């Protein structure tokens, strides 16, 4: 946040699954709208691990 | 070889709505899954600008 390097790092890390930080986020949870997980990490959850809202759909998204 | 600053500008630009390029992307199109537009510009499209798939739902994103 307080330097260009940190800004760059933030935007790079922002793309990654918040659970494994090994793969890009590839799922948006409906209805809550959180971008949290890659496909692999989303497999195990029935509620959003950020807000705990019941997930009615795991929509695949393209994040590059 | 690309400067920290140029890499940063590129990623920032990547985040911008592909219609207005003023606000950040804020919507995911169902079912194609493309992230294309901010909330305001999503009102104007009935097909995804990237793949032309008919949009059945516009899901707001939260990061
Ligand atoms: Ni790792
Ligand atoms: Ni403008
Ligand atoms: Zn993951
Ligand atoms: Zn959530
Ligand atoms: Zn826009
Ligand atoms: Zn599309």
């Amino acid at each position: 946040e307080i330097s260009t390097e940190e800004q760059l790092r933030r935007l790079q890390e922002e793309k990654l699954c918040k659970i494994c930080m090994d793969r890009n986020i590839a799922i948006v949870f409906v209805p809550c709208g959180h971008l949290v997980t890659c496909k692999q990490c989303a497999e195990a959850v029935d509620k959003c691990p950020m807000c705990y809202t019941v997930i009615t759909f795991k929509q695949k998204i393209l994040m590059s």
